[PDB]
């Protein structure tokens, strides 16, 4: 038929973030994804540098107003990532509850992002008095979160240091309304040694409603990503679309994608940048249209275990 | 590659025209390309409703102030299509003249949007004094202009009413600058009919062993019984793309872009009559260009149409 995403996300003129990231990934999927720029940069506050301006509530009221009018405020998925305003957010979730008006079906893809850790712990990156707003009014639309360890701990205010209090806290999060919940990376150890961060998946469904929770150890690159959450969220929902009721096939696809677009990154970046010498910013931005054949369909690099 | 392609044109939240009909294709082909929106719509102007933001000078010269900060500001080629400010296409200008000093390889892909044709009257669809400033400053910097009749009529001063008129009026936009010309459209006659708009190349270049040379191209293409939006800029776009892969091959560029444009409309006719079903006129959001679906006809073009050697 035709699965239509409306993306709401940031975009750069250079680099792959936001909808630059989420975007070309689903149109060579096959997907009908418009996308609203939250933002205009030059590139992403990763550089020592950057210019751009913003979109405010107003705005994105006005542009929703004009979809609306022509009868085109019918979707079938809406993805949302980093947001730093506050009303911009409400305006948001009052988007969502009317495509969700409007079409019973859709699907709500909220990437919560609230900031990451370092080492021990981690520290915030958005506006705090946003926290609150999320987990009232975000989430609890949601039907698909895919927040950080850091940003699991926030949402639930439970404190994560295993596998099993982290699906404790994915539990609390389900309750919220989410019916999948994935952890897309966490300090959790893995028995394959230290070189790897571990993704966990959780989601609810009948058939009788029956719970499937997976686990994923994937190795680390030596270097910081940006634009990576957002390029999983993206093809969390592409694959969990074309496998419904599969979480572990959906998020080995995920995460194989991602293994194979950062493999290609970071070699591209070790070329271009002086053997012995951490690229910059700039060399470690994701080849994304280099990878267009690992998106279409990705060597499964990646066996998840079932939980 | 890379190869870097920096397209300042519009963008559209649903459908594809401008930067959105532009920006899939490159980057289907390998192109790394950095979209510069100039304006955010709901839709394109086509639709009975529309409403949006647009970019001005101010924010189109800080963008790029972030781009020179970080070392950014190289590009292989800049792409550019509808411009409504003469405000902001001064910056364009002043932009691509800096990208050139930057790099005096690159190539600027120019599509002049004026204005268009119907039915045999043809009138602007963009501020009048904005003429001058593509006369005078815009085009002299092209390297690659594809402009449709009406907007090479204007672009030259004199009408075009056969294929001889056509030619001069090339070889005049060729010496106001650009070595690609490519009249995208044009309500020439046709040895085919009346329902056969037509197309024209002619490329100036100079060959390995110095000779300033000229590849000319005819290409008499069915008309689709509808009015679609978008197919300009993807075909200056394609154009972009066909041109880099096959430098010194100006038939064989069109070829692939003529026929490209192809898949993508019949695709899209027949996507959209079901849409509207039979007997109605698809509107225009039916009639948006099929672009994902068409993945496969922009990696690899099936040839459809020969050029005519000119
Ligand atoms: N350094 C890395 N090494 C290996 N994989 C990585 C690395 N960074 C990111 N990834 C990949 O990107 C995915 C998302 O991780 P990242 O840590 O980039 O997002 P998040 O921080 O989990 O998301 P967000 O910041 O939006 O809340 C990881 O699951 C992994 O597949
Ligand atoms: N109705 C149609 N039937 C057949 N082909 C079409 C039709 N409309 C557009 N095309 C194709 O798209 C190309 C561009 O034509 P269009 O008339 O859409 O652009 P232009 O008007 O030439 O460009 P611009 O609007 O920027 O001045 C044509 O050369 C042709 O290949
Ligand atoms: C006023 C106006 N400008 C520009 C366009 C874009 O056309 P193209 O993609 O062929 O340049 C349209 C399409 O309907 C239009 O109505
Ligand atoms: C504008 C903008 N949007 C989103 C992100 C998150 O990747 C960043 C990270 O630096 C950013 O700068
Ligand atoms: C905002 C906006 N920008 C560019 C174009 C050119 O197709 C249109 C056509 O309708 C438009 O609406
Ligand atoms: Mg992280
Ligand atoms: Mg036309
Ligand atoms: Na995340
Ligand atoms: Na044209």
């Amino acid at each position: 038929e035709e699965c239509r995403v409306l993306s709401i996300q940031s975009h750069v003129i250079r680099g792959y973030v936001g909808n630059r990231a989420a975007t070309f990934p689903l149109q060579v999927l096959g997907f009908e994804i418009d996308a609203v720029n939250s933002v205009q940069f030059s590139n992403h506050t990763g550089y020592a540098h950057w210019k751009g301006q913003v979109l405010n509530s107003d705005e994105l009221q006005e542009l929703y107003e004009g979809l609306r009018l022509n009868n085109m405020n019918k979707y079938d998925y809406v993805l949302t990532g980093y947001t730093r305003d506050k009303s911009f957010l409400a305006m948001v979730v009052d988007i969502v509850q009317e495509l969700k008006q409007q079409n019973p079906r859709l699907v709500y893809v909220c990437d919560p992002v609230l900031g990451d850790k370092w080492d021990g712990e981690g520290s915030m990156y958005v506006p705090e008095d946003l926290l609150p707003v999320y987990k009232e009014k975000v989430v609890p639309l949601a039907d698909i979160i895919t927040p950080n360890q850091f940003e699991a701990e926030l949402l639930s205010g439970r404190k994560i240091h295993s596998q099993e209090e982290a699906l404790r806290v994915m539990d609390m999060l389900h309750s919220m309304g989410p019916d999948t919940v994935v952890i897309t990376s966490s300090d959790l150890p893995s028995p394959q040694g230290s070189n790897y961060l571990i993704v966990l998946g959780s989601q609810r469904r009948r058939n009788s409603v029956v719970m499937e929770r997976i686990r994923m150890d994937i190795r680390k690159v030596d270097a910081v990503f940006v634009g990576t959450g957002a390029l999983f969220a993206a093809m969390l929902l592409a694959w969990t679309h074309k496998h419904p009721n599969n979480l572990k096939v959906a998020c080995e696809k995920t995460v194989s994608t991602l293994h194979h677009v950062l493999q290609r990154t970071i070699q591209c970046a070790k070329a271009q940048a002086g053997e012995g010498v951490r690229p910059s910013p700039m060399q470690l931005e994701l080849r994304m249209v280099q990878s267009k054949r690992d998106i279409e369909d990705p060597e499964i690099v990646v066996q998840a275990t079932v939980l």
